[PDB]
């Protein structure tokens, strides 16, 4: 569950995802993979505060929230894509006060402003799809 945890990954964030808390995800994008998702979630089957979905087909890093049954407006702007076929990556995800702060391989990837009212309503990390994880710190 910390080292080589298989997918689908399900990890409880003890307490809530409080401001200042940083989450580490090291992984490997398989050459014959299409898509994987990192979901910061309210419970095991509630709302997704941050959905990070790299898609190998169109080389896109989609961010969105699933709130009260609906997907919001997608955020896709990046200056680099670390999730290419056969690439190892090092993700650092800090829950800020007003926004998530996400770095890839030591370089800023994106910020994502909080849509959910939770600084700490977020208590579940779900990682699923075409990804091989070497290390998840929670
Ligand atoms: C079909 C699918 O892949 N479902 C996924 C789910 O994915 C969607 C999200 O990635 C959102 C984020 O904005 O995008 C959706 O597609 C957009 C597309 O990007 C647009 O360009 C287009 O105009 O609109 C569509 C529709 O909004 C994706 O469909 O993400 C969740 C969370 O990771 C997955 O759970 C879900 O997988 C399915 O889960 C189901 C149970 O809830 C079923 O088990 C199903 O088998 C899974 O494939």
């Amino acid at each position: 569950p910390t080292f080589n945890p298989p997918v689908p990954y399900f990890g409880r964030l003890q307490g809530g995802l409080t401001a200042r808390r940083t989450i580490i995800i090291k992984g490997y994008v398989p050459p014959t993979g299409k898509s994987f998702a990192i979901n910061f979630k309210v419970g095991s089957s509630g709302d997704i505060a941050l959905h990070i979905n790299p898609r190998m087909g169109n080389g896109t890093v989609v961010r969105n929230s699933l709130l009260n049954g609906s997907w919001g407006s997608e955020e896709k702007k990046i200056t680099h894509n670390p999730f290419g076929p056969g690439q190892f990556f090092d993700l650092s995800i800090r829950c800020g006060l007003d926004r998530f702060k996400v770095y890839a391989n030591g370089q800023h990837l994106f910020d994502f402003a909080h849509r959910l009212s939770a600084f700490q309503r977020v208590d579940t990390l779900e990682i699923q799809g075409d990804v091989t994880l070497s290390y998840v710190q929670i």
